[PDB]
């Protein structure tokens, strides 16, 4: 199956102002799928310090996908999607559309993400939003592609 | 409450031709919210006077919301999101997906226009269809989130 | 009344013969409205070539619309949407959107499509995905407002009905 890297970016998490709980979300919605999760790290609302670990994940790890959850918000400080659009050799708008929940007839805070989804190297990389809700809904929108998604950018089978 | 400008780009309107009846519109749709329209103008399809009154609001007379409308069609002299894009810090795709009423069972016009939406210092600027019908669905789709987007980008609270 | 030229991008074309369904998929869409096929050419996954053609097409030829077809997808060799990108002028985000059939819970897959729309010069041009069913479905998607689109992008006028 698919090796799955979980990047929770938070400030607030980070400094142990409060705890995560949205990797907690994550896990459930990834388990049952073709997902092994891999590996999981938490860093702040810097730049530096996600790239870091998302060339680590791809580069020398070769995660197969890297789902980051936080930082794409329109708080000044929120730059995940900066941070891995400098990383990405190309874009999936199509991916980032479905994480917006983009035609729910009830406008989402969904929106508000500014979270990106891309290709490294054989790497599928996707910007969550970083509420335990939001990254929730997010994931169960791009899960019944994300299998097909995958094996076309690292050419692994699932089914 | 948030100071909200109203930039109408039109060619007819600024010629004198035919009145603005957009930002009536745009007002309308504001109106009972936590909104109040301190500025408006009108300029034609020239990205120099558009960009002008952009940094004006923007850098100078610091508002925190600045909702053009016009100018953002397939036709060869609609340039408000080139203007408005090169003069953005970040984007928030989310926002102008929304104001194309992406979902419609029915292809909507509005699919073809082509207005961004980003922050400039602290001023979310939202570049909305011409038409006052245009201009008002496409406000509606954004506004159930527009207050909330606020607070973030200006750090003015909201309850 | 708009020119349409249809470009079929793979390297599959040049090699075992094999009639282009996705083509044919994509001039019956039009049928019926203010379309005109007027151009039909098989390219090679090269984005070179892919480029030569857009621009003979838009520059020298003058075609209205142009409907490329394939290459789309997630795969390294699948580039025409970055052949595509550098040759606009501007793009027409809502267009890509509604070729990826976003929100109308149709058909899943969709969503993986690269395509970009936008304009070169008085020329719009649409990436559909490569398939038969893909094409229809996304060409399908963006009819209800081709016409209104190619009137703004090149000027000229089209009947209703």
């Amino acid at each position: 199956m698919f090796r799955v890297g979980i990047l929770t970016v938070s400030d607030k998490g980070f400094r142990g102002e409060r705890q995560d709980t949205t990797h907690l979300a994550i896990r459930e919605v990834l388990a049952g799928g073709p997902f092994e999760v891999a590996a999981y790290e938490l860093v702040p609302d810097e730049p530096p310090m996600i790239k870091k670990v998302l060339r680590l994940w791809a580069d020398r790890e070769g995660l197969d996908l890297i789902l980051t959850n936080g930082g794409t918000g329109l708080a000044p400080r929120d730059r995940t999607p900066e941070a891995t659009r400098e990383l990405l050799d190309r874009e999936v708008p199509g991916l980032a559309e479905l994480m917006r929940l983009v035609g729910l007839r009830k406008t989402p805070m969904a929106a508000l993400s500014r979270g990106v989804a891309g290709v490294r190297g054989r790497t599928l990389i996707l910007n969550l939003p970083g509420s335990p809700k939001g990254a929730r809904e997010s994931l169960e929108a791009v899960l019944p592609v994300l299998p097909h998604a995958l094996s076309l950018v690292t050419g692994k089978p699932w089914k």
